[PDB]
């Protein structure tokens, strides 16, 4: 399996795209998180309340998945991070591989 | 080193198993906080506030670590996580082994 | 790319911090939030109230990274963890290497 975090402007639209992504059957789970980002923006540091979103889904679909983040983000440039997942208990890997699409 | 990443329902469970976790040697340190967690549950998307709980602990340490949170777990299907640390600082990964069981 | 994870005991050093690297054009962004840490200090379980740390870089600027992380550090011992990132989208990728130092 693998981790994909994205971050979002705020929580209508994190929550709107994790939805859709859910019923597309392309995540099994979506966590949630406030935080403050901080980087350049045309020579002066910007920072921005942000929603971090940590999805979790199987491997075979990351190019499907990275596609439609990037047709659902609110980002003209977002962050789509793959973290591969080096081991996980074998009761959720299954329940995660029967609730994504097939 | 390792980090394992799970999710608890709310705080005492989150705090309770970390702190065995601790007094048993098998984890050096524990960062908690709150997330939101959308998923499937029987047709429908479940929301769930929780606890989000990201581990520090050793390489050989996993598979004893793994048994432990499902035996600790107040979930019957826990994420369980474990993603591998590729690189650190001498001086904390010292104090990591330092710090679990031997 | 890559993401590295620290911890620092509030607000102020840590955006401190964070703002500096920006200014070294050593990361291109970073994503602040608050945790719980649990760990043992001299045979007691010791909490500590933290803001984590998200940082994401390139691969090449690994070591000066870290290196600069511990000489601005308020920690004696500091957490500098660093995860490889498997894929990302390459615009977010383009983005993060003009933004950081050449
Ligand atoms: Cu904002
Ligand atoms: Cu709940
Ligand atoms: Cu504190």
């Amino acid at each position: 399996m693998i981790i994909v975090y994205t971050t979002f402007p705020d929580w209508e639209s994190a929550e709107k795209v994790v939805k859709t992504l859910l019923k597309e059957r392309l995540i099994a789970c979506a966590n949630l998180r406030e935080h403050r980002a901080f980087y350049w923006w045309e020579g002066k540091i910007e920072e921005d309340k942000e929603v971090g979103a940590i999805l979790k889904t199987r491997e075979d679909l990351w190019e499907e998945l990275k596609e439609r983040i990037k047709e659902l983000h609110p980002y003209d440039v977002p962050a789509i991070i793959r973290i591969d997942v080096d081991d996980v208990n074998e009761d959720y890997l299954k329940w995660l591989i029967e609730e994504t699409k097939k």
